[PDB]
Parts: structure tokens; C-alpha cells; sequence
């Protein structure tokens, strides 16, 4: 689990969104595994606006924050899971590291702010859904 809180927006993994998130939906994309909903209170997170390929992510299944090198956002084949059939997921970045399904939502951050959230894993790899291209998260 986990979310990003920026301005009056809440960013979560689409597969973990609640009834309230869908009722207050701003934008969602199944191919990215992302959903953004509106909030009443102001958030305190800052979204990175950069092309960084190094950062730190939180891994709940190890209670640890790991420094990682990660790939640029791309279209990557993701195996079938409990929440989606086998498909290509877009805007996905991979790193060598540990990930289990319940780790989804863990933040990846660089010196500029939040880069994305954990979304995939397996085979000693961890994948993150990028949010740095969602420029509208910085306004209204
Ligand atoms: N973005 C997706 O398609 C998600 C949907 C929910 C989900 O359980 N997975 C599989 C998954 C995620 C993280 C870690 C691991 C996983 O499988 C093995 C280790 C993929
Ligand atoms: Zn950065």
C-alpha cells in the first residue's frame, strides 16, 4: 500500500483504489496501473520534474529504503497477476531490487522529489510506475 499527496490530488496504484477514489476520480489509466482522485486537504509531497535514473525506494516487505539505479519509463511486458491479465504496462521503470505484491504504493524518490510508486516485481526486479510526466499534478 501507499499513495502520493500533492496539492489537492491523491495518486495511488489503480488496482488498490478505494470506492471514494473512484467517486472522486480525476484521471486513471489501466495500462499505467495509476489512478488520481481529488482531496479536501492539501498534500505535502513534491513531484520530481527531471530525468534522474538514481534514487531511493521504500520496500515494506523488508522495512528498508534501498538506493537504486532505474531504467527510463518504457512499455514493458508484465505477467498475469491477481489484478490484470498478461499485458504491456506503459511508463514503467525497472531496477534490481526486492518487490512483493503488497509493496505496491511504496515511493521512489530522487533529489527533486517523488519519481513514482512500486507497481511490479519478480525475478529480483522491482518496477515503478512513473508520475514525472503528469505536469498537471503541480497546478489547480
Ligand atoms: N502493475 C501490475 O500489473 C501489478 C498488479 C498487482 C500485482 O500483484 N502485480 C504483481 C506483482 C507486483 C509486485 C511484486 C510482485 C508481483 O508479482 C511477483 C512479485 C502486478
Ligand atoms: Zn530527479
Amino acid at each position: 500500500s501507499g499513495a502520493i499527496y500533492v496539492g489537492n490530488y491523491r495518486v495511488v496504484n489503480r488496482h488498490l483504489a478505494t470506492h471514494n477514489d473512484w467517486a472522486n476520480l480525476v484521471w486513471e489509466d489501466s495500462s499505467r496501473d495509476l489512478l488520481v482522485s481529488s482531496t479536501t486537504a492539501q498534500g505535502c509531497d513534491t513531484i520530481a520534474r527531471c530525468d534522474c535514473q538514481t534514487g531511493v525506494y521504500y520496500c515494506s516487505s523488508r522495512r528498508k529504503h534501498y538506493p537504486v539505479s532505474f531504467s527510463k519509463p518504457s512499455l514493458i511486458f508484465v505477467e498475469a497477476s491477481e489484478y490484470y491479465p498478461a499485458r504491456y504496462q506503459s511508463h514503467l521503470m525497472l531496477a534490481v531490487g526486492h518487490s512483493e505484491p503488497g509493496d505496491c504504493g511504496g515511493i521512489l524518490r530522487c533529489q527533486h522529489g517523488v519519481v513514482g510508486i512500486v507497481s511490479t516485481g519478480g525475478n529480483g526486479l522491482v518496477g515503478f510506475a512513473d508520475v514525472r510526466d503528469l505536469l498537471w499534478l503541480d497546478e489547480e
